[PDB]
């Protein structure tokens, strides 16, 4: 029964450090959404787990080597079994790493402070007052960095030059938007989540593409389709829908 | 110590009956859902009456949050029953309870043979043809939902145009044979009518892909009992022969 | 090299012989249930194969030793990678090789001809006039062989007597059923079939259980989660039922 | 009812046993087995915590002269315990005073003894009288000869009724009295099974004597029966079941 080291990464509220008054240790230091989602693999798969949180915070990309980082890397060099976070399904990832089916659908969207004419990526790539970015090494930065569509590529040279637009993590842009005037390019289901709780801010425009979250194996892993069985079965039960109810609020807003 | 079933009249679910000598009551419908339900009853043992939804709708929300249709019925404990059509739909969910799903549909188009369009992306991508959906059901809150960037396209044009939306199947059915028009519609409902007449078709395959289930106020104990019962017939492989039954039929050269 | 070999039989409507005025070769002789569902799969995981009836025409079963037959035993022995047929998921075969989820339900029941008084199992278990059985090597006679039931002991007992009640396959079965006083314990999606053909035969009660034909494939096999798989999609596509209404029309009786 | 559930149980090998320990265990950690394992699938799938606790008197339950019941029945009849998880035999009469989902299990009686004897059925036993034969005291299978009006086990009844020694206190008691005296147990089938696959000088006489189920209990009117019978006919689908059957029914040998 050798447990499976799972990797994944703090980003509210799919992975976060539960609230205790002791210092709590191993798996137990963990709850959200997709703590839940692993329970439930766990459990319909018959596996024990450790949780690894990603040394670097990242959720990966290549260099110009075409080396990859963050919980990508992980999977590729084999140290994890398994990525539980809301990675993103893309194409170039799958090339490195085999998918489950997604279990959450969700596309590139704009965090920003209520209250000012903006409603698209249009009008923020015409300007350079309001300062934009997305998180480094993560797919919606890979995805401006791929766009052939001319608004995006704009939004690219801009990104890819200014030394802060590319913040660490979800966390950071968040406050980016709530402490500059910058706008941030953020996955749907977590703007909804945060919009539902920072009245100060909104989503700006709909979704800009279309694309779903997936549990990341190394290729060629034993356990691939066996959790696409069980994605699809929690499904089927709308245990999904239970989870996503329960760590999206909470109220306000 | 008997039932309100709250339903409408949908061909081949549940119809008023031919007869000479003038019926009452239950004795005034067939259809399979009219099956279903005296299936239910014999294994549960219980007793009802029928009774027709006055605005003849499904179920949707307006701006201020209130609900009409069948839906409505259940809200408000005018039923405690829902035995017809009605989609399992996750916002509907929150209102009320369904049964495990007694038959699969998926949401596709109905539209004339003969034609290029192939697609719902053919439908968005031009005006000569118009398009729509029932008023007040699941499939008109499928579009007005939708965050995919075609289906909120459409969604604009149906929500447009004057009399896209119509009140029921029959109204829509009858549009795309009089007018140059393609109605968004379930796919069951697509087969049944278009195995009777030979000059429509199904356009593209499922947009998407649920269920009919019972549906019962919130909380009912009936619930887990209407889903135990529907399970027993699916293991007696009734529920395909019940569904062949009511669907025929003469096909089309 | 790669391509996969799927072992098979003949067993209307899920694989047949495709009717043409040129001789066909490989797996363009055939057509039926079978034969889109294995497209289908085929298309969705990405495979070509290489279809071969199974030499003895059995489904398979085991005999005393403990040795199968059949295609269960094609699947055994690793000279098949998928069987793709009427193949019943069985808890006993389940023991020897893997099963996808089921893609049709089915229920063991009874085929006979109309206008008589039978009803039901215990009617034919409690008479020996009238001649019943089943396909002989096939799920449905194991059912029997293997039952700890009282009424279906009694009825093994009697098909395993009569030399010629255990049927080669369907085809004979149903001719028996034609020909002679003789009652076929049958799979209900088969009498579903037969009965829309044949005006004078009818089925017996309902269903005695209830089972699936899933895909089989060697114990162990990746292929059989990715099958899975496939049929999980082609079920959300609702293409089986469709499939199914393909194959299955017909013009009824009167 | 209260927040954690309080399941009744007993020890019976092998749905329900203290596992093996080189320290003292305690709640809910003491106790392995087929019905452990299942009771954890119902708690999770239902989504409850619960408290296992034997029943004081380690009966499954009877009725008394008055309609008094005892053991498991007793403890669900008195809302003392939220659901009754163990080979709990559903029963007409049992069904009057409890809930029981729907089987989880199916069994029948037969008969253990040593092996050799030229016996081979009830009958045999009947007629004779040198060898004893009994079976577990307060249990469905005495039930089951009680009130039976088969001329066999009418007689059968006669005997064990008669006798001091015939009914013994659990399955454990008869299964060494059928190793320590000549006699026979009627016991349920599929622990028969398990216990001829580990005792290789025992085995089973005849076939199964009935046909019927186990399943949980409930008291009647429990807001849960229905949500666990839901959850059995899942598991049942996903062939968990079958799986967790087979993990507790090992032995060696025989
Ligand atoms: N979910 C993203 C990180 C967030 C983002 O890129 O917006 C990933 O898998 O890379
Ligand atoms: N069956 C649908 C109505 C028809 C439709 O929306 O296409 C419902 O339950 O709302
Ligand atoms: N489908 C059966 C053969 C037909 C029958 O046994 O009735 C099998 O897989 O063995
Ligand atoms: N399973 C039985 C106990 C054992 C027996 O009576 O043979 C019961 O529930 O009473
Ligand atoms: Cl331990
Ligand atoms: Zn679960
Ligand atoms: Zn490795
Ligand atoms: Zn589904
Ligand atoms: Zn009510
Ligand atoms: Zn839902
Ligand atoms: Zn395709
Ligand atoms: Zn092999
Ligand atoms: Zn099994
Ligand atoms: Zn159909
Ligand atoms: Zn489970
Ligand atoms: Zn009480
Ligand atoms: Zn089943």
């Amino acid at each position: 029964n050798r447990s499976l080291i799972v990797t994944t990464l703090l980003e509210e509220p799919f992975v976060m450090f539960r609230k205790s008054d002791r210092t709590l240790y191993g798996n137990d230091r963990f709850e959200g959404y997709c703590i839940d989602l692993l329970k439930e693999l766990a459990h319909i798969l018959g596996f024990s787990y450790e949780i690894r949180l990603v040394e670097d915070g990242k959720y990966g990309a290549q260099d110009d080597k075409g080396q990859w980082n963050g919980m990508v890397k992980e999977l590729i060099d084999h140290k994890a079994d398994l990525a539980v976070a809301p990675l993103t399904i893309t194409h170039v990832r799958e090339k490195a790493i085999d998918f489950s089916k997604p279990f959450m659908t969700l596309g590139v969207s704009i965090l920003y402070r209520k209250g000012t004419p903006i409603d698209s990526a249009d009008d923020l790539a015409k300007q350079t007052k309001i300062e934009y970015g997305a998180v480094k090494d993560g797919a919606t930065m890979t995805f401006f960095k791929k766009s052939k569509i001319s608004t995006f590529e704009k939004m690219w040279a801009f990104m890819s030059s200014k030394p802060s637009a590319l913040v660490k993590n979800n966390e950071e842009g968040i406050q980016r938007t709530l402490t500059a005037d910058y706008a941030l390019l953020m996955e749907s289901t977590t703007i909804e989540y945060i919009t539902q709780r920072n009245c100060n801010l909104t989503q700006i425009g709909g979704l800009i593409d279309s694309k779903g979250y997936g549990i990341g194996t190394p290729m060629g892993s034993p356990y691939r389709d066996k959790i696409t069985i069980a994605i699809l079965q929690l499904q089927e039960e709308d245990k999904l829908h239970i989870m996503k109810e329960k760590w999206w609020r909470g109220s306000g807003c």
